[PDB]
């Protein structure tokens, strides 16, 4: 049913439903942008910390490429 | 607007705790944990109206149906 059960904070998932389900308890056209950002900012963090600041390593630890991971750093201001 | 107290620190921490347990899918498994659940709450809110659903989400419906159909939920 579900791709993995490695993230846990208790399934993280169980965490982003909490968070919709108070989310829509308080019309709206940009929810996927807005839980994109809200997820990604914190991998990207916690990565390039894994990683000590090695963006090659990160990249392929993500399974994404270099100007990919650039882009999204950018993005968020932790460039 | 996402929290549990924001969803971010939940998101570190889960990362924090698969990292000491401890890979080149990271980006590909935490998506999917996170998408399949956005789909679900969504899909439940419009009661399974997908155009409803992809409008809410700033997604065209042919993408909605894509990744409900990727994670096997169509």
């Amino acid at each position: 049913r579900v791709n993995s059960d490695v993230l846990t904070v208790k399934p993280l998932r169980d965490s982003v439903k909490q968070a919709l389900k108070n989310y829509f308890a308080q019309d709206v056209n940009d929810l996927y942008e807005l839980v994109l950002a809200e997820v990604e900012q914190p991998l990207l963090d916690m990565v390039m910390q894994y990683t000590r600041g090695n963006a090659t390593r990160a990249a392929l630890m993500m399974g994404i490429n270099r100007g990919t991971l650039r882009k999204k750093l950018k993005k968020y201001g932790m460039n």
